């Protein structure tokens, strides 16, 4: 039981590798964001909820590798 | 045995990191339409859907890494 | 036989890493299409099956990591 | 006890890696602002507010990570 | 030989990764083909030999990875 | 007590990957700093500032990779 | 014997990794091919044998990659 | 202490890892200067310290992680 | 003898992997050559010669490599 | 000593990894020299200075990595 809370412990540590995803898509996605209102103002009610709609979804594959490393860690 | 579970749950962890494609992906395609929108607002209808399709076809990669993570925890 | 399953297990999860290479590259294609049909609607039922055959031949280099992932798992 | 000890060292340290994620998207927010502004500098008070709501948000997926990292340390 | 048996599934499975390449590059030749013809549609004609050339020459080096792959699982 | 010393110092040796994060960032900060200035040399007060505080933020990134690292070696 | 058997195989399938090298800068420069032509089509004939020699240098990267790996199957 | 020592020298090779960020981000800024003059000719006096500034940050981070490599091999 | 020869073939290996930088950067040299010679065909005779030379300096990096994979190997 | 001289090796190998940042920088660089002369001719003696700097200092990152390597192997 020593190696399985060993193997528990480095695997949490791995899991939370893949965040490095949603860490450059949400920015990939304000950038488009910024850069789109930069370039026509008018569009800004109509991109915002893209937006918001696009980080959420490449956030969502972040939280399903916490999810990961927290069943590691403490499930 | 020990050894058995101990490289389920490093297996587990491992599994997670392919979700960072996804991750990126899914943004990708969000950036695109906030683009495509911005230079020519009235190809929003005809865009939107395509950006659905986008993310979900890259979500389904991260799903996949998902359910081998799934199986190595649980299974 | 501990040491080999415990090899499988570790194997399928390294398996599963490639996959972030369909999960970016279908969203690459799906951007181009958003972008070239934003920029030339007139465009889209020629460039639509592109990106069909784009997407699929990316995702299934994922597909084939995936297969050698259940071949560990399950062989 | 002295393989757990070991493991939460090393998983602590392989914790840190995904920050590199948010070292390149709080990048990727800044340099779509400084070209945002530059363009069109009118459009500076727009944009300035998405651009501090898409960095912050970037940046927690590294604290998330550097949380696993605390919680193996301590 | 748990040791030999277990370093060719582990390698097996590491051997993989490179499919990742293929992902993204055969994304990025139809991602180029999509704007290249929304941009000159005349040009499809000419380009799309091109871009299937590009995807096999991609492929190619995600094959060579699956190769090592099957001569370390049945090899 | 080997085993945890040198885990310390393995450990130390991995947290320092993620500095290449604020390595690429800090650099993509500037170079949008250079082309904006160079696009609109009047903006140079404006951005000059935003480029400072995008490094900043960046770089700190950077600097927890190298916290938990000095944490594993000294503390 | 046997350990280094294994090491054999481990590096054999770590020796692939940097194909991926090769995957992505072959389409680099195909991409780049079809974007001078659709740009530029009479272009094509000068930047056709540009785009060979392109992709042949980045293609031997992988060769190279290969190279060690079959050395340590076989 | 031969897995103690054992693990420095992995660890002092593990630590170069991160040089790679510098490796690119010294470039990106260094692109960076040459497409704004290119674009701008007069502009090089403002953005040549901006680069100058630029890389030397970058390059910082990777002398962190080579110092850290050093305390490994030499401490 | 058994462990440190199992540790050259694994080194070697290993440092076959920065192959990587000059498979993409050789390739990134030579989408410049043609993009540049598209837009401008008169500037071929001045910046092939430069391509030339960028893809000496780049694949000199994956040369440094195999030298260390050649080492290990056989020296 | 076996156990020491293993992890040298080993060290030695992953120290190369960092070369790929070069090798990708050093391509970035002359990218940008090429389509800087490309679009505007008459600058190449201006940019052809600033793309041997950045070349240089690029390349200086993968070379900290080897002599890390060399110390590794011989040191
Ligand atoms: C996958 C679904 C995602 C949901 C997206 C929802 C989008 C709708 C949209 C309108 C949001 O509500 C939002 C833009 O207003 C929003 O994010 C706010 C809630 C948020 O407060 C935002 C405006 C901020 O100011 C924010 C930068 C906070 O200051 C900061 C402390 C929080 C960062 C953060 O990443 O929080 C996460 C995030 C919201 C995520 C987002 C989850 O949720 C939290 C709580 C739940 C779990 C723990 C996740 C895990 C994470 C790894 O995904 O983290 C939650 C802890
Ligand atoms: C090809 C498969 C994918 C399906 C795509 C379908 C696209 C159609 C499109 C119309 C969607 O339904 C959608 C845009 O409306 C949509 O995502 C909604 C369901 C959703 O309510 C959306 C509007 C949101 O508000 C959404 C951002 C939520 O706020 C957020 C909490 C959900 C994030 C998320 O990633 O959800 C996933 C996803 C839908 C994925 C979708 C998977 O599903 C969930 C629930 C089921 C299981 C658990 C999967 C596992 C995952 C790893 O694939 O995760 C599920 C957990
Ligand atoms: C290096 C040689 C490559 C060949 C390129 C040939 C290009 C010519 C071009 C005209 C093709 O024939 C093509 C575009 O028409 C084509 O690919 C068709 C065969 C194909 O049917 C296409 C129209 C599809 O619709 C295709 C998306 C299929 O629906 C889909 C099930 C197949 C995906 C796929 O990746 O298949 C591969 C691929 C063709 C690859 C292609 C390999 O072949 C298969 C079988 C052989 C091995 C197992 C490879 C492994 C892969 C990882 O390289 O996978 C083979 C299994
Ligand atoms: C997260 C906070 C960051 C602070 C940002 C502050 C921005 C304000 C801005 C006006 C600065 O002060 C600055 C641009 O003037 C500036 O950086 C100067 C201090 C600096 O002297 C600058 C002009 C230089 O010329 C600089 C290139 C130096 O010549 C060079 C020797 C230093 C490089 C370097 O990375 O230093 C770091 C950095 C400033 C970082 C910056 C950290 O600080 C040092 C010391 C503290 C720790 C050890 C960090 C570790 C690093 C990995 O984050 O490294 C510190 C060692
Ligand atoms: C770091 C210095 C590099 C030198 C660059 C020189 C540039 C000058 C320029 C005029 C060249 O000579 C060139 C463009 O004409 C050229 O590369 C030719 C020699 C070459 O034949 C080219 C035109 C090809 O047709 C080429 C695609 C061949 O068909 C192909 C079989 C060779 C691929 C290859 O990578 O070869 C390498 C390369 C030249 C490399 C290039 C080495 O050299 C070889 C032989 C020496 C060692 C074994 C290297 C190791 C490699 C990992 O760097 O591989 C050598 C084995
Ligand atoms: C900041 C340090 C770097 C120095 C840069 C200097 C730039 C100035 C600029 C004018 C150069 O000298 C240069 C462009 O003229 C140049 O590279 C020449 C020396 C070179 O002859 C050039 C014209 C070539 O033809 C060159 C492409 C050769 O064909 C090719 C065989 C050399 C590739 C190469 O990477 O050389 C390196 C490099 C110069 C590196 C340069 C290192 O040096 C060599 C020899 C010395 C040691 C062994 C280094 C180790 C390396 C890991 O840093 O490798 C040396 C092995």
């Amino acid at each position: 039981m020593q190696l399985v809370l060993a193997a528990k412990y480095i695997g949490a540590g791995i899991s939370t590798i893949g965040l490095l995803g949603a860490g450059i898509g949400i920015a990939i996605v304000f950038a488009a964001l910024i850069n789109g209102v930069s370039r026509n103002p008018s569009i800004k009610d109509t991109v915002f909820p893209m937006a918001i709609l696009g980080f959420a979804l490449s956030e969502a594959t972040g939280l399903f590798c916490l999810m990961v490393s927290f069943l590691l860690l403490f499930g």
